[PDB]
């Protein structure tokens, strides 16, 4: 089995994330760009582009109206279905609070889910500086997304204000939010491609992520003394995510290390994650030994079921 992965941007912010991922370089992933705005869509780097709602919008965006995004996606339902064909896992990425993403992303997600793809949403909430109506529209979008997806990751854009100094470029801050999605997608690609010593596969991902609600996903990288604890703590920290590790009922955890990876340090790392999560956690633990590594380890945590 070699899972077919698709990443679907919906609306401006979603397609921004897709464009920046295509620039970064991602092999064996199909990118799909969905927008009402034909001008923006023409500039996308994606090899699959779906202009939605042209009869409704005349090729403009949705003008921040979620109803127009929803109706646009419904107008173009067949074209969305065609683009998703074959997917085993779909990431739907979108900025909540505008028109196209808020309205169309839940329609796209439901199409993917009903095609049998594991459907993961990765969405932003607006900055508080964008105001109340934007935040209220976004909240309705988040709720609609939750209904439509298997698992949802929410990045409040206000969390970016916690990781910048007064001079950090806005584009550099956006790249931090992009990395949540990128690391998730790359993590799945790695799981599918690499044989673990304690091997995890796509069925494990489905067990942890299918028909859940909110999710945390995170990676931590460290070396030297206390590397296992440090990497595990970093993985669960998730400063940009709305969802925390506390109370998680399902966890997929992997440790990748060199030949030096010790049993003791695997336990230390796993204990950090366990102590943070529910009493009845269903933890699926994996390990990869990569002999090309020296002293670095990478801990990956996906947590669901709250
Ligand atoms: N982090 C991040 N947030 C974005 C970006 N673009 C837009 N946003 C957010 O996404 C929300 C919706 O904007 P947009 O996606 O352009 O609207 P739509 O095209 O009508 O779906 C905005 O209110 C912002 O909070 C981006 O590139 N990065
Ligand atoms: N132990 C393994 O088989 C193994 C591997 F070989 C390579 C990489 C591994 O872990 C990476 C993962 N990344 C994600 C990302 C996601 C998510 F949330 F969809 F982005 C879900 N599950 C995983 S598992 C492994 F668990
Ligand atoms: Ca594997």
């Amino acid at each position: 089995h070699m899972a077919t992965l698709k990443v679907i941007g919906v609306g401006g912010g979603g397609n921004n994330a897709v464009n920046r991922m295509i620039d970064h370089g991602m092999n064996n992933v199909e990118f799909i760009a969905i927008n009402t705005d034909g001008q923006a869509l023409n500039l996308s780097k994606a090899e699959s582009k779906i202009q939605i709602g042209e009869k409704l919008t005349r090729g403009l965006g949705a003008g921040a109206n979620p109803e127009i995004g929803k109706k646009a996606a419904e107008e173009s339902r067949e074209q969305i279905e065609d683009a998703i064909q074959g997917a085993d896992m779909v990431f739907v990425t979108s900025g909540m609070g505008g028109g196209t993403g808020t309205g169309a992303a839940p329609v796209v997600a439901k199409i993917a889910k009903e095609m049998g793809a594991l459907t993961v949403g990765v969405v932003t909430r607006p900055f508080s500086f964008e105001g109340r109506k934007r935040q209220t529209q976004a909240a309705a979008g988040v709720e609609a997304m939750k209904a439509a997806v298997d698992t949802l990751i929410v990045i409040p854009n206000d969390r970016l204000l916690d990781i910048v100094d007064k001079s950090t470029p806005m584009m550099e801050a956006f790249k931090e939010a992009d990395n949540v999605l990128r690391q998730g997608v790359q993590g799945i690609s790695d799981l599918i491609a690499v044989s673990g010593e304690v091997n995890l596969d796509f069925a494990d991902v489905k067990t942890i992520m299918s028909n859940q609600g909110s999710a945390l996903m995170g990676i931590g990288v460290s070396s030297g003394e206390n590397r296992a604890v440090e990497a595990a703590k970093k993985a669960i920290s998730s400063p940009l995510l709305e969802t925390s590790i506390v109370g998680a009922q399902g966890v997929l955890m992997n440790i990748t290390g060199g030949e030096s990876l010790s049993l003791f340090e695997a336990q230390e790392a796993a204990d950090i994650v366990q102590d943070a999560a529910d009493e009845d956690v269903n933890m699926i633990f994996g390990t990869v030994i990569n002999p090309e590594l020296q002293d670095e380890i990478v801990v990956t945590v996906i947590a669901t079921g709250f």
